[PDB]
């Protein structure tokens, strides 16, 4: 089909919008999907150079980080499990000082491949500290383009209808990273989209697996961590599992890599597995969002069954509003719709024309 013909390689795509294109978020997501970006599970958007979401970042040093986490990694042979050790609350100037410490600072290198090799070589040593999951935003209250605090997608239906707020999902998170800080392989909660903006600092590097191959990754993971898989159907949602690209290559898992610079956006797509690490001191802001296309993913997302605090969104409202003709069938457990990961979201239809 025409969707199979676009981005047939499922490679990560980079987009350079004009300020006019950049204005409407959902519309531009539908555009990049109409170009097949979603097939990679991950895409980069460089905003127009004339766009800035904050005046200056010089006031941050006093901002608080309630629960920094020390990332202890255990494993070998490209397979690792990451345990978080919550450290005491600390300011940003403290975190920055510790991050630029001779102990934790970035190593010297030339090509990115050298720093990547060093990452996968020393990942288990000198556990760094990640200032992750900090409630807040660095956007100025007047920025209307791609504002992570108010993107105005249909995910807003969760709060609007129920008042439920889910920190980091329909609210923004800040991530203060230092060298060697990692995010494990995962798809977003409820297999939503995510948006990640790198405010400032050293780059953040990403690996992505096309959604149409996600299941393969899962199978591989189950073979490597059979205990975890036995305990929980979706153990990858614990966000503790690190797998090196050489392991993926070795077992035929298709993936792609991209490096994220300050001032750039990354979009992750439904059921797009991703992982990565930070090069040094930096600050990112992210949240989740949805499109009509996500609804089916939401209905079929395989959720963690071993933790009672995992994120779970009621899909009822979305099915009633956008899939009325199926609601009954779905409530009776008979909606056997099959997801085609290559299709773009219906909102993109006008771009397809
Ligand atoms: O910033 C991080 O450490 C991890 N970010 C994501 O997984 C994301 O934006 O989808
Ligand atoms: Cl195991
Ligand atoms: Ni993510
Ligand atoms: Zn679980």
């Amino acid at each position: 089909s025409e969707s199979e013909t676009l981005n047939p390689s499922a490679r990560i795509m980079t987009f350079y919008p004009t300020m006019e294109e950049f204005r409407n978020f959902s519309r531009y997501i539908a555009y990049i999907e109409s170009q097949g970006a979603h097939r990679a599970g991950l895409a980069k958007v460089v905003p127009p150079k004339e766009w800035k979401p904050r005046a200056s970042y010089d006031d941050i040093d006093d901002l608080v980080i309630p629960a920094p986490i020390q990332q202890l990694v255990t494993g070998q042979s490209g397979l690792f499990t990451q345990y978080n050790i919550q450290k005491k609350a600390m300011t940003v100037r403290e975190f920055r000082k510790i991050a630029n410490s001779d102990k934790y600072c970035t190593p010297r290198y030339s090509e990115f491949e050298e720093l990547e090799r060093k990452y996968w070589k020393n990942l288990t040593f000198n556990p760094p500290i990640y200032g992750a999951d900090v409630n807040g935003t660095l956007y100025e209250k007047h920025v209307d383009e791609w504002n992570i605090g108010r993107l105005r997608t249909i995910l807003d239906l969760v709060e609007k209808e129920s008042g439920i707020t889910i920190e980091g999902v329909n609210t923004p998170y800040l991530y203060f990273g230092m060298w060697k800080t990692s995010f494990a392989w995962h798809t977003e909660d409820m297999d939503l989209y995510s948006i990640n903006y790198l405010h400032f600092g050293e780059p953040k590097s990403w690996y992505s697996v096309p959604p149409e191959h996600g299941k393969r990754l899962e199978r591989l993971a189950k073979g490597f961590f059979p205990g975890s898989a036995q305990s929980c159907e979706a153990f990858l949602r614990h966000k503790m599992t690190l797998i090196s690209p050489l392991m993926l290559k070795k077992y035929g898992i298709p993936f792609d890599k991209v490096t994220q610079e300050a001032g750039e956006f990354m979009i992750t797509f439904p059921y797009g597995y991703h992982a990565g690490f930070n090069h040094g001191f930096n600050c990112a802001e992210s949240t989740n969002f949805a499109t009509r296309r996500w609804i089916e993913y939401g209905k079929q997302a395989v959720l963690c069954s071993c933790r009672k605090d995992m994120v779970k969104i009621s899909m009822d409202v979305f099915v009633r509003k956008f899939q009325p003709e199926r609601y009954k069938l779905w409530k009776a457990g008979k909606d056997n719709t099959v997801i085609d990961h290559t299709l773009p979201t219906p909102e993109a239809a006008e771009f397809l024309k």
